[PDB]
């Protein structure tokens, strides 16, 4: 009997194949002749887009410790050319065929095929990524579309990429939604490059739940009156979060566009623009978009008549060529049938860790996990390794399903609340997932084990990328070592980050929310840092045009969009007339210092206190997880 069959290979299912292979477990994939977007992308010549998500978050251990030596934000073509490569070793284990049922009985699956081909195997993965209505935009984007107008009523990394496509030829863009989190995607710490994933120390949320609330929700929550922040010059980009009834912030079921700022795209591509933008390097700064208005916002319920496909805004209605209504997705999931006959109802929530389904026997969800910042890759790494283990080793597959729901009501309970399931209820932040996994594993590393500051840093503020677990034990990865020591070496060990955390221990949040806008350039979406990209954005305009083979004539001026701009943008225009790095610099030297200092032994009684708290973090008093123990 087959003892391991996996339903779909594209990218969610490469590390699994890797453990599997190297145990020599059985394995046969079945994975759809047609391929993936990625194929529909790459025949038609659309990978000309770059991911929103770091190298280190992206590509998987194995690649990194390989490939690593700077942080940069990989092309589309790069990302399809790892699938592929990965897909050239795994093909003589591929039968080219689709899955259409899936019956499961006590200790084995029978998989039915399109071709009539059936097989059996004990356990099965299912790693078939998600149906997304937004991927016909993208594979059948036109770009010959010029001084046409767009009406969006879902903003998502999706949307953000086609409005990146449409703005270089005129096309106007109105948002008609209920606001949306937006982050940029790369910061400037004291003059050099962090990606936003680089900054969430997450394990900081075992120091306390408020903590890490201080240190994480100011750019998302509005809780700075500073009228540099997009969120006060914009308002209809605020969302109602009224749904969230958990204590764990960020909540899992928050979801974010994260989008180059101007500052650091002109600092990244600025001497080879024409280049960089035909590699995949476009600018998405939707902050720019609303600073310029070549996108307005609009109240959710602005009038809209879809017989005549016009908007009102103010005085005038606005013909529009076409309205995009937001991106659902599901997984792509065979039917399966409970005891062969049942039809299996999928829910998130109801999966542990987005993984095991209750009702099915030895039956794996693989990729349906999505992280709220960061690549896929931190997740799907660590979901591989969690399924390896419950498939080739009976104790851990016991320990986990002896007390299944009791566990799933108790990760419900920390992470949902009493919140009601919603769409995006798959969305985790990959810091405390990557650490879930982990601790479920025994990959973890124990806090009371840190012996000096540095071994401090490397637990609280080294990022969780699932690369981090890999350095020894049951899941080590040859070369983790000199990949962590490169990542050390050129982050000066995350100090700034875990000074960051000592900087608001003593404070309130709105006290942190006004300390964090208290920047000459804050974070996220600071509207100073627009103005003065202007020139260079007719330059990049000018770039796209030439890469793309387009005229548009900017000398034809559209009368009624500069109308309906001064309307949507009267709170900006009262608003921004009204417009740290000390400390943290000073806090860096101090840490810096003592980095090869024991913990234990630190003496007793900023600069005083800052030790004792330092002390604590070997006894973090908010580490227990109730779905783990
Ligand atoms: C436009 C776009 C941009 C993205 N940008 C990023 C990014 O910046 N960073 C990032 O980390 N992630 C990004 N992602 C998300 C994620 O990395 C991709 O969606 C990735 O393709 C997910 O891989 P997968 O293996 O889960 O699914 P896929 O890559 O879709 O592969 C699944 C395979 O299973 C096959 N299959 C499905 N159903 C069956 C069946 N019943 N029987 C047999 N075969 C089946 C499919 O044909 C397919 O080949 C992006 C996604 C899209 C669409």
């Amino acid at each position: 009997m087959l003892e391991v069959c996996i339903i779909g290979f594209g990218f969610s299912a490469i590390p699994l194949v890797r453990e599997l292979a190297r145990t020599q477990t059985e394995f046969q994939i079945i994975s759809a002749e047609s391929g993936s977007v990625w194929d529909r992308l790459s025949e038609s010549g659309r990978l000309d887009f770059s991911l929103v998500s770091s190298f280190q978050t992206s590509f998987y251990s194995f690649d990194l410790v390989r490939d690593y030596e700077k942080d940069y934000y990989p092309t589309a073509k790069q990302f399809y050319e790892m699938h592929e490569r990965w897909r050239s070793v795994y093909e003589e284990k591929i039968i080219r065929d689709f899955v259409t049922k899936i019956e499961n009985f006590k200790d084995y699956s029978l998989i039915s095929t399109r071709s009539g081909k059936t097989y059996e195997a004990k356990h099965v993965v299912l790693a078939t990524g998600f149906d997304r209505l937004m991927n016909t935009f993208l594979s059948n984007f036109d770009n010959h579309v010029s001084n046409k107008t767009f009406v969006f009523d879902t903003m998502g990394d999706s949307a953000n990429l086609l409005i990146a496509k449409l703005i270089p030829n005129n096309n106007k863009i109105i948002l008609r939604t209920n606001g949306f989190t937006a982050l940029d995607q790369e910061v400037q710490v004291l003059g050099k490059p962090f990606t936003l994933d680089q900054l969430e120390s997450p394990n900081f949320r075992y120091v306390s739940s408020e903590l890490y609330d201080r240190l994480m929700m100011s750019p998302v929550y509005p809780r700075t009156v500073n009228p540099a922040v997009s969120y006060n010059q914009f308002p209809l980009i605020r969302r109602d979060f009224s749904w969230v009834d958990s204590k764990s912030s960020p909540p899992n079921g928050l979801i974010a566009i994260k989008y180059w700022p101007i500052d650091q795209y002109y600092y990244h591509f600025n001497d080879d623009l024409e280049n960089y933008i035909s590699k995949g390097y476009l600018l998405n700064d939707i902050a720019m978009w609303l600073h310029t208005g070549k996108v307005i916002l609009v109240p959710s319920d602005t009038p809209i008549n879809f017989d005549k496909k016009t908007i009102t805004y103010a005085g005038i209605e606005r013909s529009f060529h076409q309205y995009v209504k937001g991106d659902a997705e599901q997984p792509r999931l065979p039917t399966i049938l409970i005891n062969g006959e049942t039809p299996f109802e999928y829910l998130y929530r109801d999966t542990f860790m987005g993984v095991i389904p209750q009702r099915l026997n030895n039956i794996y969800f693989l990729g349906y996990t999505r992280p709220f910042t960061g690549g896929l890759a931190n997740i799907t790494e660590m979901q591989s390794l969690f399924i390896h283990k419950l498939i080739t080793q009976p104790q851990f597959h016991q320990k986990i399903h002896q007390n299944l729901s009791k566990r799933i009501t108790a990760y419900n309970q920390h992470y949902y609340g009493a919140a009601k399931p919603r769409k995006h209820d798959h969305t985790v932040p990959f810091g405390f997932y990557t650490e879930d996994i982990a601790r479920l594993i025994g990959i973890h590393y124990q806090p009371n084990e840190c012996r000096s500051v540095r071994d401090l840093l490397f637990y609280y503020a080294f990022p969780n990328n699932a690369f981090k677990y890999r350095l020894k034990g049951e899941y080590a990865v040859d070369g983790v070592d000199e990949l962590i020591q490169k990542v050390n070496d050129k982050h000066d060990h995350y100090a700034q980050v875990f000074v960051q955390a000592l900087s608001i221990r003593n404070m309130n949040s709105d006290e942190a929310a006004e300390w964090d806008h208290s920047a000459r350039r804050f974070s996220f979406n600071d509207m100073r840092h627009k103005e003065g990209y202007r020139a260079f954005l007719d330059t990049y305009l000018k770039a796209y045009r030439q890469v793309e083979n387009i005229s548009v004539d900017d000398t034809v001026v559209d009368e009624e969009w500069n109308f309906m701009v001064k309307e949507a943008c009267q709170v900006r225009d009262k608003v921004a007339p009204n417009i740290k790095d000390e400390d943290v610099n000073k806090g860096i030297r101090l840490i810096l210092s003592i980095l090869d200092s024991d913990i234990s032994s630190l003496p007793d009684s900023f600069e005083a206190q800052s030790i004792e708290f330092i002390r604590r973090l070997l006894q973090p008093k908010n580490y227990e997880l109730l779905f783990i123990r």
